[PDB]
């Protein structure tokens, strides 16, 4: 299964599921209630910090999304945020792999392309958002890694939302703010997110969400 790759559109009675770490639960609410007032649009917001797709020992997203998706036929958009918590060697039964080998990020896509099925087996549109710069800078370049593997791996198959040079107005790197006004978007950690910085990126989630009225199509 096809799902659009520039946009989700959403009809009355769908749901929007949110899934993710820390960097998700604090866009989550902005995007929910958006949907909300703007469309009637309910939503399920399952986020949950310190998560990630390297160690499901610690908490299970592929198997929560197919649970989830089984239980609630009524999602038609699956959004994912996550990275900064995965960065990090992990076993795969027997082996032991190691951050950027070869066949740790092999595993590490595997895990994606289980996302990717169970949505796509339920012609879920699923929107993931890109891993912003960090002001660390053994994280950043962790996560510029990171975040050009997944790219590379999804871009053409569904709908990406890059956040690293909106956060940071194009400058290329991290930075604080953002102008006449400096604005602050990441929180004083050099990881996540104020509250500007978090409407910010639900103002991104919400350009790639499209309501469709029951007269669309047309014949």
């Amino acid at each position: 299964w096809k799902q659009g790759t520039e946009a989700a559109a959403v009809r009355s009675g769908d749901k929007v599921f949110f899934a993710g770490d820390s960097l998700m639960q604090g866009v989550a609410p902005f995007v929910q209630k958006s949907l909300k007032q703007q469309y009637g649009i309910e939503s399920a917001n399952l986020s949950k910090q310190s998560t990630g797709l390297s160690y499901p020992s610690f908490f299970d997203w592929p198997k929560t999304i197919e649970e989830t998706l089984k239980k609630h036929p009524e999602i038609s958009v699956l959004a994912v945020f996550l990275g900064p918590n995965d960065p990090w060697d992990f076993p795969v039964g027997k082996r032991y792999l190691k951050f950027a080998s070869d066949e740790w990020a092999q595993e590490y896509l595997k895990r994606v392309d289980r996302i990717l099925e169970a949505a796509h087996t339920h012609r879920v549109q699923v929107v993931w958002l890109g891993i912003p710069y960090m002001k660390k800078v053994k994280l950043d370049g962790q996560m510029r890694y990171l975040d050009k593997l997944l790219s590379e791996h999804l871009k053409g198959k569904i709908i990406l939302i890059p956040t690293a040079q909106t956060l940071s107005g194009g400058k290329g790197r991290y930075t604080d703010s953002v102008n006449g006004k400096p604005v602050r978007y990441r929180s004083k950690d050099g990881i996540h997110f104020t509250a500007e910085g978090q409407k910010l990126l639900a103002e991104k989630i919400m350009e790639k969400i499209v309501f469709e009225p029951s007269t669309q199509p047309s014949s």
